[PDB]
Order: structure tokens, then sequence, then C-alpha cells
């Protein structure tokens, strides 16, 4: 089986994934991808994922990638418990619903304030304060839809309980707030929504799945963050090329 | 019962849906919205979906959106065909990994020109240049991954058979091509995974889904379109806004 899962816990469905094997306890092989180093970018690791993405599994020869069909995958080859990724067709539809709706409205722009205070300056681009502000502005607008959408009254995203789409969600949100972002401040129902999550994962968990990015900041000012290597200068330079 | 469908056949993720449900032959009541116009906007559709997105399902009382999320729950609750969304753990995981992948890298890239050629002088705007190319050195740049990493030697991008991924890339592909871009030109792989498709899918089916898309660029030259709402109108806004 050997079952290894290469990733950085920089990157947001890297913990997200990590999260959830641990949380059901599913015996993995963590293999760590550093991806400010460009490691996701090394001959070596392109033979394992061409696309050279975080995080990927490798299941027997087996080679998976992106997070919310990895976690899918997980869960099933592992049969963990159904109010993850209910089987319930109605039920499933909704988390689905919200995968879909989050890889449109918060993958992608959730990320952006890591690029704009650390990835960017420290391959000395600068990113310009319109998509800064036009960043932010989009976020909350998403955050605002995310409450009165998804959370509206029930306690989950997805449902009544935790479902992939709050680990999916969470972290990605959790990005801007280990930068210094409180998206949390003004929204009862988020802060209350997450507060309940992170109670359902357990303190010791996201203390450890965390770590990591809200050390980040400070090795950006201290400067001890890598050099990126020209394949990851080169990724860097398109991501920062697209913040609208 | 009643199940109804939301849908305007300019937006791809609504041909996709359409054509999945029409192929597979499923009982659906065609609920049209001109996107175009802002319907999907009127007070109205919005106490059916109150995020004002196309394409949404009603069935009974259950309100669902996301293409992805729509065509499962369909293939579900109608037991189509296996081929389409297979049970198979490893060949379903494939499938969910495009869906992934597409919404990261295909979804938002290829909607583009028809707001550059179209939807932006609709009302005014003129999208830069520089995005203008920018996006389309994306679109190839994505059209190569998709070509041989998904679709490498296999005749789909999810495996050996049509697969709800293959109806999504397409359906996403084609608009650029109703705009005047060929993106089959120098493809044979691509073409060939098109033509089959095509093949799989008839003539006739294929004939209508599109229809609307290849003549719309004819009704922006002779005016023939509608005067956006408000309400599109600052939508509009938003989306061209967010063109990097
Ligand atoms: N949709 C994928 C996206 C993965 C992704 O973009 N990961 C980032 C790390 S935050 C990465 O590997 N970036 C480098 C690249 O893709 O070139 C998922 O969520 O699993
Ligand atoms: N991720 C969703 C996106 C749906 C979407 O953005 N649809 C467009 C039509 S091409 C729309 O409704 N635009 C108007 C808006 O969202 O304000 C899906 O693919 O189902």
């Amino acid at each position: 089986m050997g079952l290894e899962l290469f990733l950085d816990l920089v990157s947001q469905p890297s913990r997200a994934v990590y999260i959830f094997a641990k949380k059901n306890g599913i015996p993995l092989e963590l293999r760590t991808v550093d991806l400010v180093k460009g490691q996701h970018k090394s001959k070596e690791f392109l033979q394992i994922n061409s696309l050279g993405k975080l995080p990927t599994l490798k299941d027997g020869d087996f080679i998976l990638t992106e997070s919310s069909a990895i976690l899918i995958y997980l869960s099933c080859k592992y049969q963990t418990p159904d109010h993850w990724y209910p089987s319930d067709l109605q039920a499933r539809a909704r988390v689905h619903e919200y995968l879909g709706w989050h890889a449109d409205c918060i993958r992608g722009t959730f990320g952006i304030p890591l690029w704009v205070q650390v990835l960017g300056p420290l391959i000395g681009v600068q990113v310009p304060e319109e998509k800064v502000e036009r960043n932010r502005t989009a976020m909350d607008q998403a955050l605002q839809w995310l409450e009165d959408k998804f959370l509206g009254d029930r306690p989950f995203l997805a449902g009544q309980q935790v479902t992939l789409a709050d680990l999916m969600a969470l972290e990605e949100l959790m990005q801007p707030v280990a930068l210094g972002y409180e998206l949390f401040e003004g929204r009862p129902r988020l802060a209350a929504w997450r507060g309940r999550v992170e109670a359902f994962l357990g303190a010791e968990l996201c203390q450890e799945a965390h770590s990591i990015i809200l050390s980040i900041l400070e090795q950006a000012a201290k400067k001890t963050l890598p050099t990126p290597s020209p394949e990851a200068y080169q990724a860097m330079l398109l991501r920062i090329a697209r913040i609208p």
C-alpha cells in the first residue's frame, strides 16, 4: 500500500487533507515538499505528478491530485464516518455544491494575502494596491455569501455535521487570518461555525496543522525563508500575474 | 417531482447539464433564464437561488446549484449508465480530480473571450489588451496540460469512456470556439478527443445545445442583444473586474 501523501503544510488544501487523514486516523506517509523552495517542481517530483502541484497522494502506483478528489477517495477507501461525506443523495449533493462554489469563489481569493505579504516580495515583486484592496473586498464579499447562503441558520456549510465542505473552507480561510486578517471579527455566524469545527477537530490537531503558517510571517521578517528555485520562481510570477 | 432546470444555453455549465439530461433522456422542465438580460438576478429567481447563478435545478423543494453537483446528483437519482460517473473508486477518483482541476484551470479562463468580444462592449466596457492576450496564452497553456495530462494516450480526460469530465471540459472549451477561437487547430489529440465525444453525443443534441452561442457573436453585431438590467450590469462589472 505504501500510501504516501506529498504536501507542504503551508498550502491550505494540503492542510485540509492532512487534517482529514489525521483526525480519521489513516495511516499515511507524510511526504514533505517545500513549496516555497520549489520542490514540487523538482524533476523527481514531476516524475510523481507532472502538474507539480500539492497535495498529491500516492496509493500504490496510483497517483492522485486535488484535495477534493483525494479527500473523497481517502474517505471512501477507508470507509470513514458517513457524516463526513454523506451517502444520502440530497446530503452529498449539498457537499459537492459547496466544493464547486468553493473552487470558484473561495480557492484563489483567500490565498492572495500571503502572496501580497510574503511570496510576492520574496522575489522582489510587490503587489499593486488596487488588487490588494480589490482582493479583500472580494473576500468579505464571499465571506458573506458563505455566511448567509451555506452557513445560513444551520451549523455547517454542508448541512448538520462537520463535512469535507467545512475542512476545506476553514483551512482556506485560516490563511489570511494567519497573516493578520481577522475575517471572523464582525461575523458571529462565521466565528461560531469556525469555533464549532475547531471544537470538533481538537486543539491538538489544529494546533499542529497550522503551526507552519502562523510562523511564516515571521521567517519572512527574519528572512528565514529560502530562495525559490527558478522553476518555482516562474510559477510564482505566473500566479502573481493572475491576481486581478 | 416537477424537476425543473433553470438555465441559459449561453452559459457553458448550463449546456453541460442540459446535455447530460437530454442524452440520458431525463424528464426535466427547462426553465430559461436570460443571463445577458439579468433574469438570474430577478427578485423572483433569487427566491429560488440566492446566488443568482445558472444553472440551478429544483427537484421538489430541494434547490441545488453547481453543474458538477447537479450532474452527479442527476446521474445518481436516475441511475444513469455507470461509465458516466464510475462507482469504481480509482475510476471515480479520476473524474473528481479532473473536476477539481477543471474548476481551477478551465472554468473562468475559457469564458473570458465572450466578455472581451461581446458582454464587455455590450455595456461600454472594453477589456485591456494585456489581459486579452494574457488570457489566451493562459488558455492554450491549460489546453496543453489538459492534452498530455488528462487526455494523454487514452480517449478521455477521465479514463476510457465518456464521463462527466468530458461533458464539462468540451462545453467549456466550445465557447471560445463559438467566438472564432479554434483551440483545436494544432492539437490532434484534442480535436480527436472532441470529435470522439461529439461522436458519442450525436450531432442532433449538440447541434441544438450549441445553437444559441454560435449565433450570439452575430446578435452582437446586429445589436439584437438585450440591455442588461442594473443587477446584471453590476454582476458584469465585477466579473470583468476580475479578469487578470
Ligand atoms: N485545486 C488544487 C490546487 C492545488 C494548488 O494549487 N496547490 C498550490 C499550493 S497552495 C501549488 O501546488 N502551487 C504550485 C503550482 O501549482 O504550480 C487543490 O486544492 O488540491
Ligand atoms: N462554479 C459554477 C459557476 C456558475 C456561473 O458562474 N454561472 C454564470 C453563467 S456563465 C452566472 O450565473 N453568472 C452570473 C453570476 O454568477 O452573477 C458552475 O460552474 O456551476
